[PDB]
């Protein structure tokens, strides 16, 4: 089917962005943003809906994403919630942008 074909590459994808390849700036994407240990006491109050890699892994595993769109949405979510939080000049928004070229280039690689 077409939808378990475009997950597929949204699976492949996920892989690339969580592989040695992408490691120096998608590290920071890896597990939920610990704000306690960060000292980040305003992080929950900022953003309501948190994502990253690993709870975006679990949802591809459990088969919770129905198509590629939803997949896109939690992985784009990651990111605007990185330029929401932190100022623009930081090296984590720089460590975003990099890995959100290598999703939206990919990304649009999706088979029709
Ligand atoms: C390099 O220091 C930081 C790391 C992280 C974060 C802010 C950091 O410094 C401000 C948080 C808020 C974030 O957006 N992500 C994606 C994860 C970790």
């Amino acid at each position: 089917g077409k939808l378990s074909e475009q997950l597929k590459h949204c699976n492949g994808i996920l892989k690339e962005l969580l592989s040695k390849k992408h490691a120096a700036y998608a590290w920071p994407f890896y597990k939920p943003v610990d704000a306690s240990a960060l000292g980040l006491h305003d992080y929950h109050d900022i953003i309501k809906h948190p994502m990253d890699l690993s709870t975006v892994k679990r949802k591809m595993e459990n088969r919770d994403y129905r198509d590629a769109q939803e997949f896109a949405a939690d992985v784009r979510l990651m990111f605007s919630n990185c330029y929401k939080y932190n100022p623009p000049d930081h090296d984590v928004v720089a460590m975003a942008r990099k890995l959100q070229d290598v999703f939206e280039f990919r990304y649009a690689k999706m088979p029709d």
